[PDB]
């Protein structure tokens, strides 16, 4: 029997937050020509998808009495460019210099660098774009991670009011939270613990006022290939806080390692394609519907993070935790390293279309209603509009996911009623729709027979299977309904997008930039911040030699590798949005290139 999908455009219930536009990554490198093309990727997962990188060791980044910052500075200024925030961990040992947090003058010291490097990227960036940076305690401090740095229980609380006092030094706007840890039952998980109790009833070192600052509480839970445990370990975690920490009740709670299943480089099959980027979408939908949907316990929950921005290895190109596929190619003159989009980085630019409230919705099977915790389910938002260069959107985002496991044989029945649409004019509808068979950049790799140093002809028909399948815009049934009883695949993700036509065109495409990639081959990326509106078909990129359309299948992600078959890439580019009724946006600024 049929999994019934029923969605009401309107009850806008409650609002909805996009609480998953984070990624991270730990350096085993971060300045190499890989990471710049990494960050460049996550960068463009449209209208800011993913907006912060908690990067480990960035105070290995610093050199030392004073503080040689270039490297830092290289990081920050990467993530900058693409758009992108640090998930600022205050950790390393500034190379070598910092090893006893209970020695009171290194305690003074940590103060005064924290206060330095924050108040040079203040100077650097702007107090507006500083104080949305999560400033976080050190990584895992329960598990012994620290190097040749000797952190204690007191010691550890010493850190963190040096880290506390000196972001306040740079301002008081700043924000700093932590453990980001896993609060294992004690006496397990104790400077965890340890830190609450200090932040709560403790006293200062420095001011010896009673209590501490403590923006936010960090945790680290994951499902051991189940996706509801998840959700199920963070409640336990969330009311043991509530009840221990009256003062924390309202404290923000985020899960910044949030994954399927810990050990990022162990190689997984369902980590390589859709199985792995449903799941994420799964675990989304649990957390939304399960825990956000104004429920009567109602937890701050306000951050999810899927730990997975680092770069893969050889040989397990595509079966690591990454958001990209990495090919090093070894036998061209000279060595250069491509990137490929794996669907669990295209799910997060369709997890980027959801708007800022919550609609009604309903999943059953013959009549049972069926919640979050289950092989199907579902999504929907409404968008109110804003000016003339937006209007009234609908984003209803379906998965099929059994966690870690696939079934290919598998065909989910499913019937979509969309109702209570408002009406309006131009009402069109998108479908966008991603599984293992159509949508699979490994299982092409697959298909060429795993070619360890792809040609560029192997890149194309790889990169082919990026983007989802996507169906023409269709004018809406009236009455504002719309039914459809598509069939879904397992794993297998959905996306319809109901839009009402705005009253001017789209935006301008900006900050446009060239990357080279070999002979021949380069990266075109570009953002979407003046476009203003996310009912978009394609972005139409021309090139000039001395303009012409690029001929491509309709992409919405903010990245392009153009590899075309005469190598003639040594011109000028220019790039410019397509909305759903074709009416063209403003062509961005022209970007020169010579090889
Ligand atoms: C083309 O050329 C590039 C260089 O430009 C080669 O890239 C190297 O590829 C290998 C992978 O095959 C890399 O070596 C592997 O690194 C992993 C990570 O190492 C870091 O982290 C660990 C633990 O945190 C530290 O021990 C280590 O010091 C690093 O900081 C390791 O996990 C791997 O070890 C495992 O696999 C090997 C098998 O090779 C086993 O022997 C081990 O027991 C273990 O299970 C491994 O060492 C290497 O880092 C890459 N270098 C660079 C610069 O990228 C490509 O390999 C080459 N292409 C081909 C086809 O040869
Ligand atoms: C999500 O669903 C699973 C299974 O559908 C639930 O796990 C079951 O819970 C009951 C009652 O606690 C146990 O007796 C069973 O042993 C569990 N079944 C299986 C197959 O493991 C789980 O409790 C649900 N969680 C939420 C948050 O809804
Ligand atoms: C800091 O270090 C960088 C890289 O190691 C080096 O090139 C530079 O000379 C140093 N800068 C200053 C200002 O000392
Ligand atoms: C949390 O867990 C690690 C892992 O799963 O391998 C990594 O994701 C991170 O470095 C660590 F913070
Ligand atoms: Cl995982």
């Amino acid at each position: 029997a049929p999994h019934l999908v029923q969605v009401d455009a309107a009850r806008a219930l409650w609002p909805l937050r996009r609480f998953w536009r984070s990624t991270g990554f730990c350096p085993p490198y971060v300045l190499s020509w890989d990471q710049q093309l990494n960050l460049a990727y996550v960068g463009a997962v449209p209208h800011r998808g993913i907006k912060q990188v908690r990067t480990h060791w960035l105070l290995e980044l610093v050199t030392t009495l004073s503080y040689n910052f270039t490297h830092l500075d290289g990081y920050l200024d990467l993530l900058r460019e693409n758009q992108l925030l640090p998930g600022f961990e205050l950790m390393g040992s500034a190379s070598g210099h910092f090893t006893d947090f209970e020695d009171k003058q290194q305690v003074f010291e940590w103060k005064d660098l924290v206060s330095s490097l924050a108040r040079r990227y203040i100077g650097r960036y702007g107090l507006a774009h500083v104080s949305k940076w999560n400033f976080e305690t050190w990584n895992e401090p329960d598990h012994h991670d620290f190097d040749n740095v000797s952190m204690t229980m007191q010691g550890f609380l010493n850190y963190y009011d040096a880290c506390s006092e000196g972001l306040r030094a740079a301002s008081p706007a700043l924000r700093l939270g932590g453990p980001g840890d896993s609060f294992h039952t004690p006496p397990r998980s104790p400077l965890s613990w340890g830190l609450l109790r200090h932040c709560h009833d403790g006293t200062n070192f420095f001011t010896g006022e009673a209590g501490v600052r403590l923006d936010y509480i960090s945790l680290h839970r994951k499902g051991a290939r189940s996706s509801i445990s998840i959700l199920e370990q963070e409640k336990v975690v969330a009311q043991q806080i509530r009840q221990l920490f009256p003062k924390f009740a309202d404290t923000p709670i985020y899960n910044d390692e949030a994954d399927p299943l810990v050990g990022w480089s162990l190689p997984q099959p369902w980590r390589a394609d859709v199985t792995y980027a449903a799941m994420v979408v799964k675990v989304i939908a649990q957390h939304q519907n399960l825990l956000l949907a104004n429920t009567t316990s109602a937890f701050p929950y306000a951050l999810l993070s899927n730990d997975n921005a680092f770069l893969s290895y050889h040989p397990h190109p595509f079966a690591q935790r990454t958001l990209t596929a990495r090919f090093q190619v070894n036998n061209t003159r000279p060595p250069h390293v491509q990137l490929l989009r794996k669907p669990v980085l295209t799910a997060m630019g369709l997890l980027a279309l959801l708007d800022e409230e919550q609609l009604w919705a309903e999943v059953s099977q013959a009549g049972t209603v069926l919640d979050s915790n289950h092989t199907v389910g579902v999504l929907a938002s409404a968008h109110r509009p804003q000016g003339p260069a937006d209007a009234w959107r609908a984003a209803v985002l379906i998965y099929a996911s059994d966690d870690t496991r696939a079934h290919p044989n598998r065909s989910v029945a499913v019937t979509l009623r969309l109702r209570g649409v408002p009406p309006g004019p131009g009402l069109v509808y998108v479908t966008r729709y991603l599984d293992n068979g159509l949508c699979s950049p490994d299982g092409e790799w697959r298909r060429l027979g795993r070619p360890v140093f792809p040609t560029a002809e192997q890149f194309r028909r790889m990169r082919a299977a990026e983007d989802p399948v996507a169906a023409a815009p269709r004018p809406l049934p009236a009455g504002g309904r719309l039914t459809l009883r598509p069939a879904l695949r397992l794993p297998s993700l959905l996306l319809v997008h109901v839009c009402a036509r705005p009253e001017k065109p789209p935006g301008q495409v900006t900050r446009l930039r060239a990357l080279p990639l070999t002979q021949g081959q380069l990266v075109l990326v570009w953002s979407d911040e003046h476009v203003g509106s996310k009912c978009l078909w394609t972005y139409e990129i021309q090139f000039s030699q001395d303009y012409t359309p690029v001929s491509r299948k309709p992409s919405t992600f903010n990245l392009f590798v153009f590899s075309p078959d005469t190598g003639a890439v040594s011109g000028s580019y220019r790039v410019r949005a397509l909305d759903y009724w074709a009416r063209p946006g403003p062509f961005s600024d022209p970007v020169p290139y010579l090889e």
